[PDB]
DNA sequence: GCGATCAGCG
DNA sequence: ACGCTGATCGCA
């Protein structure tokens, strides 16, 4: 019911200057995956190719690593990073459509063609679990419903540009879709398609390590539980706390009495049982996701992991990392620290670069509400959470301990992210009043962050929706619903995102711009991660005092706000190290 | 499949 | 009753 040439060899016509281009790889985890067949859309005409001849033909290769012959496409670092795991360049991407769905309205979820398409009132292309099937019925049709799905999809890619173009353009979109999502979707996919190298006798030896001390604090529970049951089953640890040894109920969830670490600490003082659990359950989280669960995803050839950085996901325009996670490295506790020896650079005698901005978010508050206290304090380099720890626990700086700070880091956010007293006394265990007198005192220093927040609210309600400041939009429906609960949750999300939502800008113009001069001066250096707020390069030992003064000054002249952006950097063998 | 939980980011 | 995530596991 669409009109295309299904190609056996590969035509000049097919390589026009500009094109919808379809590489499907249905996997949903695209490295080292199958390439299943190949669509291409212009003024000639539509053409499905198979891929075992195309990926082959030197003019259609030349074609696809050619930047000046444009190719619109959706989902095009999925693209990339196959073909390079093919090892086939794809250059010339002009639009990503799965890029400007996203900057449109993030909350849609935008997962296939016809899901874009249909923000458009475009409906002749199916969506891809209809062609595909879902879990165990999972198939590649017939050639021909999966060649006329692949051409219905660019058909729907070429005639998409334009009314997308031109919403992004109303919305002050369309220069962060074309020099910062785009740009960065090529920088995503060669950080995947590297990978990150792993010492996996390292990893296997802390595993072997773990098992033994995790038996031992088991039978010490078990011991002190009188006793045997399943720790992880809630049934039966609740049982064994709020019943057997009766200690007080201070949280129930949907389903029961509550276990989460929050309680365990306050139940501290009743029963030397609550610690030994918490210390069980934190080995078996590194047992099972950063020693079982990394050397799971190790491809073993090479050593290397490979995560997917899901640019088009969080409602705030920060990346995730997913299949391993490797944002969420555990660094905090000293024994979950060490997972990251294990974590090294992929040559020898290379070395690990990590770089990260200090207190990120609170500068881009200072920027934004233009409060003048906060301008100050960083235009003096304060740090604020140590200061505010000095202040929350009466103490001199000297004798602010990592976990005060990381206390009064909570509590900093906390506050300007609409923490209500209640919260901040169970934080804190302090009493309800003196939380409130403390918020107050906060505001008191920081009247322009109370305007703001106010502002924002305000300025969510009639607007509908909120921005960051590259022009990031997420809409807030619920803002104005009648319920009271629901329309408190969308006004703290009109305090937090426009912050978090600016301050993932950012480091985004930073991560190109930090590639655009490392290839001006030619070093071999490349990124590897990001986390947030911070950047994870690998490179030759050589090249580590150049890029000591190349990347922080890279990354603090990212953007230019009304204070300074400061950047912390250290370099060495592991990621470990590199702190 | 989902909720509780916990690892990270602010 | 600060916000944004992803992985594991039991199942109330
Ligand atoms: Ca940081």
């Amino acid at each position: 019911k669409m009109a295309f040439t299904l190609a056996d060899r590969v035509t000049e016509e097919m390589l026009a200057d500009k094109a919808a281009l379809v590489v499907e790889v249905v996997e949903e985890n695209y490295h080292d995956a199958p390439i299943v067949g190949i669509a291409v859309v212009n003024e000639h005409g539509r053409f499905f190719l198979r891929p075992e001849t195309a990926l082959a033909d030197p003019q259609f290769v030349a074609w696809l690593g050619d930047e000046t012959k444009k190719k619109s496409m959706f989902d095009s670092k999925r693209a990339a990073v196959a073909l390079k795991w093919k090892g086939i360049e794809l250059c010339g991407v002009s639009f990503d459509l799965l890029l400007a769905a996203y900057l449109l309205d993030p909350a849609q979820g935008v997962d296939d063609v016809a899901a874009a398409a249909k923000m458009k009132q475009y409906e002749a292309v199916r969506p891809d679990e209809a062609v595909y099937g879902k879990g165990a019925k999972r198939a590649v049709p017939d050639e021909p419903v999966l060649a006329e799905h692949l051409v219905r999809k660019a058909a729907a890619i070429w005639e998409l540009e334009r009314p997308f173009l031109d919403e992004l353009r109303r919305n002050e979109q369309d220069r962060l879709l074309v020099e910062l999502e785009q740009p960065l979707s090529s920088i995503l996919a060669e950080m995947e398609f590297a990978g990150v190298k792993v010492d996996t006798k390292r990893l296997e030896q802390m595993g072997k390590e773990l098992a033994e001390q995790l038996g031992t604090v088991e039978q010490r529970i078990y011991e002190l539980a009188g006793q045997e049951f399943n720790i992880n089953s809630p049934k039966q640890l609740g049982v064994i706390l709020f019943e057997k040894l009766q200690l007080p109920v201070l949280k129930k969830t949907k389903t029961g009495y509550s276990t989460s670490a929050d309680v365990l600490e306050k139940l501290a003082p009743y029963h030397e049982i609550v610690e030994n659990i918490l210390h069980y359950r934190q080995l078996g989280k590194l047992q099972s996701t950063y020693i079982e669960g990394l050397l799971k995803v190790v491809r073993p050839a090479t050593k290397k992991v490979h995560t997917i950085f899901n640019q088009a996901l969080t409602q705030t325009g920060r990346l995730s990392s997913t299949e391993p996670n490797l944002q969420n490295i555990p660094i905090r506790l000293e024994e979950g620290r060490k997972i990251r020896q294990a974590f090294v650079p992929s040559e020898s005698d290379w070395l690990i670069f990590a770089a990260d901005y200090s207190q990120i978010e609170l500068r881009v508050l200072a920027h934004i509400a233009e409060d003048d206290n906060l301008m100050e304090a960083f235009r003096r380099d304060l740090d604020i959470h140590t200061k505010t720890a000095m202040d929350i626990f009466q103490v001199s700086e000297d004798e602010v301990t990592p976990n005060m700070r990381r206390q009064a880091k909570a509590v900093n956010y906390g506050i300007v992210y609409g923490i209500s007293d209640y919260g901040l006394a169970q934080n804190l265990n302090i009493s309800r009043k003196e939380a409130a007198e403390f918020i107050e005192r906060y505001f008191e220093s920081f009247p322009g962050v109370k305007r703001y927040m106010e502002n924002i609210v305000q300025e969510a309600k009639q607007k509908g929706y909120v921005t960051t400041l590259l022009h990031r939009r997420r809409y807030l429906p619920d803002i104005t619903s009648r319920n009271f609960n629901v329309r408190s949750f969308a006004e703290r999300m009109a305090m937090n995102t426009p912050i978090q939502g600016s301050a993932a800008d950012i480091i985004k113009k930073a991560m190109i711009d930090l590639n655009a001069r490392l290839k001006e001066e030619r070093l071999q250096a490349h990124l590897l991660l990001q986390v947030h707020d911070e950047l994870i390069l690998e490179a030759p030992k050589e090249e580590m005092e150049r890029l000591c003064r190349l990347v922080p000054e890279v990354m603090e002249q990212a953007v230019t706000l009304r204070v300074p952006l400061k950047v912390d950097y250290h370099y060495g063998s592991t990621w470990y190290d590199a702190k």
